[PDB]
């Protein structure tokens, strides 16, 4: 018996974990929020899947689902997800990230399943934030620098409780940032490639971005969704950083998305004045914009994943210079076939 | 002079529509949007006078930021969980969108100092009068809901009502009978059928199945509907509206004018689960009838008397009935044909 | 089998209805707030009674509750009750009062309790508000005057939702103003009682009041309580106005109390400059202060509970003149045994 | 102008603080809960001093108040502040301790204050929970162990993230248990005080507690609400532990207890089993319950408050001894002139 519930179903993450687990004949449900517009586009293929309407702020609609499926494994992949809109939705993104795991959790303890559940919260390395060492593992303080963080931070150590409290097998996955052709458009990567694959079909010119400075290890959605259910094959219920252990900037991340598309990048100017040239044509396609700045910036991640690599038997299969290949060239594709977004 | 206004659910039907309308009368126009993790402003993205502001209706910090900003003249609160379905598997979201959400937006009025500068539209709804105490239905029929919707709609059109007695807050309720578009959500009744029947009509679908085929509703456009509210707004006074049509059909005629609409006749068979809807023509089956469409506590019938609109704003409806069946199926066999995935 | 779960068992209505329900031998239940200072003072002589601490905001907490106690009938008594009040705290009223009741109704359901729990809910003539009818009964429709009266319709509609929707065996009992020496000190009765009593025991010489012409119907929580649990033990579940018919304004309570320390109030002077002054001696006891008015008063009510006379066979035994008596005569009592009580 | 405003100013910190801050001629406000009884008794003898109704699950009551009295200084005091009970009610602390801070926060940033507000936050040595350093001091890996730990843990850094991103001056006063003739009765120094006193008059015979063994650092309300109002006093927004550095157990409290009303407690038996009896009488004063043990329990705290000698020149007066001396005689004077006290 493998019966799966999947909050955040609807996302990135959501998407591929359910693929993964109905090819391993699994019986999926998963939470959707209800929404004046279709919202399903990552999942429509797939409908062994049932969708089931909830949210994470509605305690009721939780217990029933639970009560209902009476699942084997729950994956809590539900969130406000982005770190930026944190800021001006502080209170929302408590609600649902923090005290959403926690009305999770309570409904498998409410529902009388807390020694047959395997839980999986979604965890994540902007929980390192200003980062006290380099790289950041299991061990590695923590020190968040967003609302998002924080609220995080509330969900991670309401697991290690109820794991400690009542032998729930319940584990955090410190998953550092991962990326695909169906990656949020408002993300930096995604946001790169659609324009890029823009530019290329001569939809767009030239786009805004942030902070060019910021780096971060890089992986690939697909990979970490099976470090996830790894996470729960295990016999004691463990925490474990995932991560690739390298580390590019955003700048890079743009520069070879536009090699993809027979552009060289050159950057010129400093600050909220740089801007970056097609050394081939002499067109700017790159500026900077400070209001996509971060009032407190994470600048630097870089997981070191040892542990699940030893225990798990986890390596990332998808390197930096793929991910970016793959996510331009599906954004071509969907650009050329529908010219709007 | 200055025109502001704040809509809340932008992204909805009746938003975009109040949007376009504003912005031709040179408003600048304020939106709530809600977060996702995919594209949803499907039916705005085409107007970006406009501008668009992340929050939530239980988010209380957010609303007073964005009022506080934007100092609206004029507030339009659409945002809702608005599926009378749905509200019974949740019922306490439910409640806290609709209902409590109303009052944090009044709230956020008064703390931002704006008690007597704004004017706020509230979207009442004829879900209120549930299980109808008068036929028709009027400003003074007594209300008794009949869902989780219904339940916390009439929380907020009382919150309103206090509002405007205890602080002589220019707020009004809008009791709005149905009204629907081409911009209709998928799964309420009209834009059901109206998508289902142009599949049918591009042989991308043969069968679909629905509820309660006897009930019965007032149904109107939108469009017209949108203008309305914003009457309601220009008066001197502030006043409650119930705006209709005052014409009942059926959702069982639905189905029968959106077929005819693509050369087909439905003749029906047998009753209630079993009961079938046949094309006369080729004694093909189109519509089953599934249980699990059902509502636990059904509203049977809704019939709207406007009189008092109609005296008071000269409001009357230009789209009926008939019309508004041959521009859903129209719109969706147009959209059907250009992307069999829509 | 007569278990029953009393939410506001340490207010009023829940003190004296616990009583009474003892006296049966009825296993009792509490839900009991957490609180930084002793909070069950009317109670504690009872202590077949249990205490479990709860929140009808903490959907969990309930859920917990319910299905540990498997309660036989519930009475939603739980509530921020103070009308004045509830216009500086209109959505912490609306989350307790209104969303609250969902939240017990939904735990019911969600525990499989639907077939077999009596439910009880704690409604109000200040549903009536602006009264549309007098006397009001129980098809005279409502039009609430506060944010507690909009909190309250909607629990009084998502009661009969239950009721219709799932074939609970829910009730609204519209019960009129009630009051007893263990009545809120901020309720206007209770107010005046202790206020006469210090006067007459020299611990204050004048005290201010708001709306003296407001007129109310008033009866004994003690008589009120016994209709809630008939309401119960009806074979049909069905709503019914509770009352005593009399009216009497805000005014007469103040006479009327005096007069039991042997001081005859005549009053001089209009509106905010109006003033209560013993005949007697000549000195001002009373004065009228414009903070304790109401944004929207409501200005008269007056119950017919004919309906509960015919079916429940219930009758007020309480008058006004004996709670007035029986009010300022305890907090004399309570006042000279303890001048901080 | 010195304006103050404390959330839970009805609580045994609050009630300090406001005597603290009156003296040094603050205009003190403060917020409090509707409730059905009379809870202003720590603070009734003050009424300088204004009372809001409020609660920290109202986001709108709270911008309200702050925009209405605009204060130099914020102290979030307000907190379900009881470990044990945090277990039953997970999700409203979570409300209350971990959002409610945020709500706070986040009203000062909407009414323009971030510039001129000086804001405590009330962080605690639960933080430690399963101490990962002795003794523990500022940079000491916080590991929670409770929900209200990890509500903590959310308010800890919310606030440092306001202070990085908006330059507000916002503080985390870390500290270690305190008490008072104060503190709330279900808190196990007081437990033991009032049942020690009740057993001194004849109100008694014996009590149960739990885990006897566990260890504290126990100071005195009044000398910490002080080092709150020094945090705010300081030129940069710094964060401190503050606490006494000695460790006693509750065996220790239980048995100092007992001496100062003339009776040495001689304990037999293990475990739940383990009893203690008067040396002189041969009476059994104590037994050991089960049901007062937690989940996850917290074995030892001990802090280091070097860095709040050295800046703030800090140090605690009260030492543990005498602090059993004044809560024990506090009770019996208590308890003697009230027996239900
Ligand atoms: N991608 C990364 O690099 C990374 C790394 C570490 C951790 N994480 C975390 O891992 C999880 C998966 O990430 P992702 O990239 O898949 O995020 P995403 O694409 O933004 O997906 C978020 C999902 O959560 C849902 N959701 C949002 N609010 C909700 C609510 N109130 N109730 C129920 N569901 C709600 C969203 O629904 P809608 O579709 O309706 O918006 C969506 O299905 C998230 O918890 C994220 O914070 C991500
Ligand atoms: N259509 C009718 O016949 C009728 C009649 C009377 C009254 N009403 C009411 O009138 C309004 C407009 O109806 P409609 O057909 O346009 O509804 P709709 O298409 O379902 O639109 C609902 C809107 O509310 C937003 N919303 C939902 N939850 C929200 C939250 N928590 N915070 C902020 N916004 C939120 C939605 O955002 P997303 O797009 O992100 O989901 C959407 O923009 C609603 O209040 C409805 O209940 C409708
Ligand atoms: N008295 C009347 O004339 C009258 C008439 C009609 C209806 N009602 C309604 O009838 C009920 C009983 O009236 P009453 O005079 O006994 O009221 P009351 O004395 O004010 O008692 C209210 C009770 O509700 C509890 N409570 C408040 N907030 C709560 C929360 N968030 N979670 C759980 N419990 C909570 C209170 O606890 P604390 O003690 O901790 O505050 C108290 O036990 C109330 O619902 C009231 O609104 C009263
Ligand atoms: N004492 C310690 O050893 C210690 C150590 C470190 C930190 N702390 C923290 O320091 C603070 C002061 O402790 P204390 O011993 O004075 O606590 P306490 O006596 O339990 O006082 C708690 C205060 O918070 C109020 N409160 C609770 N929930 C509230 C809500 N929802 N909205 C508004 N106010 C609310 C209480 O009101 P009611 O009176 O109505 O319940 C009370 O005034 C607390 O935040 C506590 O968690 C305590
Ligand atoms: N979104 C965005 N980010 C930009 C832009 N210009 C520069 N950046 C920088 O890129 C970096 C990456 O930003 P991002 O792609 O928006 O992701 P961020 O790291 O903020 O969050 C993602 O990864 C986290 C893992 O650490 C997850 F927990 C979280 O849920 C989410 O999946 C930042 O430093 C940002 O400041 C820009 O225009 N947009
Ligand atoms: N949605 C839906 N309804 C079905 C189906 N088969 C039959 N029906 C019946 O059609 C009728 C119409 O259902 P509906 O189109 O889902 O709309 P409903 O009347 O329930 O609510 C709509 O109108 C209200 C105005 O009165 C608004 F306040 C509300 O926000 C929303 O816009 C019902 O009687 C339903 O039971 C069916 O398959 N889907
Ligand atoms: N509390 C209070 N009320 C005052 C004062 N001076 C005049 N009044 C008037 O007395 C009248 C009675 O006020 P009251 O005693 O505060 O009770 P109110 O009628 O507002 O509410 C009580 O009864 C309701 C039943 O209809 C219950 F639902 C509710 O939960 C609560 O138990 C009002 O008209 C008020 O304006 C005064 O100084 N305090
Ligand atoms: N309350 C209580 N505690 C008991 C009992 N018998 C043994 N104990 C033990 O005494 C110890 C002290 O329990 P306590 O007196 O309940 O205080 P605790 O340390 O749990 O919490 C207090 O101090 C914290 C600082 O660390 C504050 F954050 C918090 O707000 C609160 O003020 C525990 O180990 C407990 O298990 C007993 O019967 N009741």
């Amino acid at each position: 018996r493998n019966v799966a519930l999947i909050t955040g179903i609807t996302g990135q993450d959501g998407s591929y974990l359910a693929e993964f687990l109905l090819e391993k004949g699994y019986e999926v449900h998963g939470i959707v929020r209800r929404s004046s517009s279709f919202n399903t586009g990552r999942i429509e293929h797939l409908y062994n899947m049932k969708l089931h309407y909830g949210d994470l702020t509605d305690s009721t609609c939780l217990v029933k689902i639970i009560n209902e499926v009476k699942p084997t494994e729950i994956y809590n992949l539900g969130a406000q997800s982005h770190v930026k809109i944190s800021f001006d939705l502080a209170e929302y993104t408590a609600d649902v990230d923090g005290v959403g795991t926690l009305r999770l959790l309570d409904a498998v303890k409410t529902c009388g399943l807390i020694n047959s559940v395997k839980f999986y919260q979604a965890s994540t390395s902007e929980l390192y934030g200003k980062v006290q060492e380099i790289p950041q593992k299991e061990t590695t303080p923590f020190y968040p620098r967003s609302p998002y963080g924080a609220a995080k931070l509330y969900a991670y150590w309401i697991v290690v409780n109820f794991r400690e409290a009542y032998n729930l097998f319940a584990v955090n996955g410190i998953l550092f940032n991962h990326e695909s052709p169906r990656r949020g458009a408002n993300f930096v990567t995604r946001k790169i490639s659609r324009s890029v694959a823009k530019i290329y079909l001569g939809q767009l010119e030239c786009f805004s971005l942030g902070n060019l400075d910021a780096k971060r290890d890089w992986g690939h959605a697909k990979d970490y969704v099976e470090a996830m259910w790894l996470m729960l094959q295990n016999d004691e219920p463990e925490d474990f950083v995932i991560a690739t252990g390298e580390v590019h900037s955003v700048r890079e991340f743009v520069e070879k998305s536009f090699l993809h598309i027979g552009k060289t990048i050159v950057w010129e100017g400093k600050n909220e004045n740089e801007v970056g040239r097609c050394k081939e044509t002499g067109k700017v396609h790159v500026t900077v914009d400070l209001k996509y700045y971060r009032p407190t910036e994470v600048d630097f991640l870089q997981g070191d994943c040892t542990k699940a690599k030893q225990k798990l038997n986890w390596k990332p299969r998808v390197a930096f210079d793929e991910l970016v290949r793959e996510m331009v060239h599906a954004d071509v594709e969907l650009m050329r076939t529908n010219p709007n977004a």
